[PDB]
DNA sequence: CGGCTTTACG
DNA sequence: CGTA
DNA sequence: GCCG
């Protein structure tokens, strides 16, 4: 099928080290500002990774959507030679290195890392050399750069679930917290943890997240936090939490998202990810089915109404659409 | 060409 | 501009 | 970069 959202993909397939390269190629076209060319890259590895086998031959590649000259080419050389020019010249130039160190960090996206670039900025020490030329959350990104740029492992997203769902608890009764993001995808690791919240008694659960900052900011665990106020706009807080580690501890990013039950099913698909699949998903919606998808609801245009969905179940259902479990959506 | 997910908040 |  |  052509659209991600109509196809299994599972977290570990058969072509890791073909996607790889392409995703390489994604990444580097969107630190060139072509998000189309990102966007095509990123589609034809989201094949090869929903296929059953390895691709061993070129003709396996004639009729899958999204591989055309430049994607087949590039399977061509790795089947043929293990590697490719293109690629590996992109992984060894310093343009590429330089983005993608500066747009990992927290706070900075691909406008400003370039710009920096065009600067001749090139190391984090030289972006803090001027810090009165950074925003307090780049400040923090950089302040915590080393452990965020360390991977989250599961061990540290059951102790952190912990933490949340105690201060949930305590900051409104009968509240829920749900594992969202890549780890509900079932990932080993990952770059933060994201938790969606909610209340069965719909309205319970506003004014939620200052109540639950406070008794975690009371514990002294909170190293940097981010709220934004709330339906079209969830209560959101963009986090570092502070970790306890055996004799020290460790900065971990934390995202909090607060929903009315109402919506629930719609921001848990839609924090859920993958970031593709949902891109994949949301374009399925709207050029397939005539219907817009976000994470508040899904609108049909034509009659003016919001359809009100009880599970993931029905939003899969009412786009004829057959269902994939969060596992099955890693595109 | 025309499109490419989504869009309020800080 | 940045954040999911 | 690919699709229509
Ligand atoms: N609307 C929108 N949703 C997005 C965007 N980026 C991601 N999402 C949605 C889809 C994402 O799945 C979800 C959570 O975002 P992450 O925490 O940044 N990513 P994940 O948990 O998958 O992996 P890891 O944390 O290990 O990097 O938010 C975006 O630009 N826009
Ligand atoms: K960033
Ligand atoms: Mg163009
Ligand atoms: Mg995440
Ligand atoms: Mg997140």
């Amino acid at each position: 099928p052509a659209y991600a959202c109509q196809r299994p993909t599972p977290l570990t397939h058969h072509n890791t080290g073909l996607s790889e390269a392409l995703e390489i190629l994604a990444e580097a076209a969107g630190f060139e500002g072509s998000e189309g060319r990102l966007l095509t890259f990123c589609r034809a590895a989201s094949v090869l990774k929903a296929l059953p086998s390895p691709v061993t031959t070129l003709s396996q590649l004639q009729g899958l959507p999204h591989f055309g000259e430049h994607s087949s080419r590039v399977v061509q050389e790795l089947l043929e030679h293990g590697v490719c020019e293109e690629v590996e010249r992109v992984r060894r130039s310093e343009r590429y290195q330089t983005m993608k160190l500066f747009t990992q960090i927290f706070g900075v996206g691909v406008k400003t890392a370039d710009r920096w670039y065009r600067e001749g900025l090139r190391t984090l020490d030289d972006l803090r050399e001027q810090p009165q030329k950074l925003t307090q959350q780049q400040k923090a990104g950089l302040q915590h750069h080393q452990d965020l740029s360390t991977p989250v492992l599961r061990s540290d997203v059951d102790a952190l679930q912990q933490v949340v769902e105690e201060a949930v608890g305590q900051a409104l009764p009968g509240a829920t917290v749900t594992l969202t993001g890549g780890f509900r995808r079932g990932k080993l690791q990952g770059h933060d943890v994201d938790f969606l919240i909610t209340h069965p008694k719909e309205g319970q659960e506003a004014g939620l997240l200052p109540r639950v900052m406070c008794r975690l900011q009371d514990q002294g665990l909170i190293l940097y936090h981010q709220h934004q106020h709330s339906m079209d706009a969830f209560e959101r807080s963009f986090c570092i939490f502070r970790l306890p580690q055996p004799g020290s501890w460790k900065a971990v990013r934390v995202d909090l998202v607060v929903a009315p039950v109402s919506q629930f099913p719609f921001a848990l698909l839609g924090w859920t990810g993958s970031k593709l699949f949902q891109r994949e998903l949301r374009r399925f919606s709207r050029k397939e089915k005539g219907l817009w998808l976000n994470s508040h609801g899904l609108f049909d245009p034509e009659q003016k109404t919001f359809f009100q969905a009880a599970s993931e179940e029905d939003i899969f259902r009412h786009l004829g659409l057959e269902y994939l479990p969060p596992e099955q959506r890693n595109a």
